């Protein structure tokens, strides 16, 4: 019985291009326009190790070539996984920052100060959003899950504070890609199917 006898192949979930994708839009339009450039490079940096690149062959992938004319009018094509992703997470991610632009108390900043703690913040951030999260969650009865609660918050704090600092983008993207990708993984793929939620 089972399936334990030297045949060990069937699935396996391997498609972080999608964790990634979704931090881009989310932090994309966190600050909308003017401060583009500046997430092209963070991708420039970016990548997914994967199972592998493009081994098959050497030369090229006759790709569109030529110009692009799109006239915006191929972004509402929701087609491509990768362009739906992408169009629910500037979506959600858009009607949260209309909700940002009034930031309570002083909170994005610290978000933006714990955050920042120069290089240490992807560890710094992690065990900042890690303890912060537990935190304010220490009071929120959770029993069933803390991924939704404890994303939702932890993750809108990092984006957060990209508002207040689009300085720390890099920083901000894994910010949710990365507490998450540690056990939380599963949950980001959510993030995209409910754009925030």
């Amino acid at each position: 019985g089972s399936m334990d006898c030297e045949v060990n192949n069937g699935s396996s979930l391997r498609d972080e291009c999608i964790t990634n994708l979704l931090v881009f839009g989310f932090l994309q339009s966190c600050s909308d326009n003017s401060f583009r450039r500046e997430l092209d490079a963070l991708g420039h940096e970016l990548p997914v190790l994967a199972p592998q690149w493009e081994g098959y062959d050497e030369l090229q992938t006759d790709g569109n070539r030529s110009s692009h004319s799109r006239l915006g009018r191929i972004e509402a094509d929701s087609e491509s996984q990768e362009d739906i992703i992408r169009n629910i997470a500037r979506h959600l991610a858009q009607v949260g920052d209309s909700m940002d632009r009034s930031i309570p108390p002083g909170l994005v900043n610290g978000l933006a100060l714990q955050l920042r703690n120069t290089s240490r913040s992807e560890e710094d951030r992690n065990r900042d959003l890690a303890t912060a999260l537990e935190q304010l969650l220490q009071a929120y009865p959770r029993d069933m899950e803390k991924e939704k609660t404890m994303l939702v918050l932890a993750l809108l704090l990092a984006k957060k504070v990209a508002s207040h600092t689009p300085s720390l983008l890099r920083d901000v993207f894994h910010t949710t890609v990365n507490f998450i990708n540690q056990n939380l993984r599963t949950y980001v793929r959510s993030l995209a199917r409910n754009g925030m939620d």
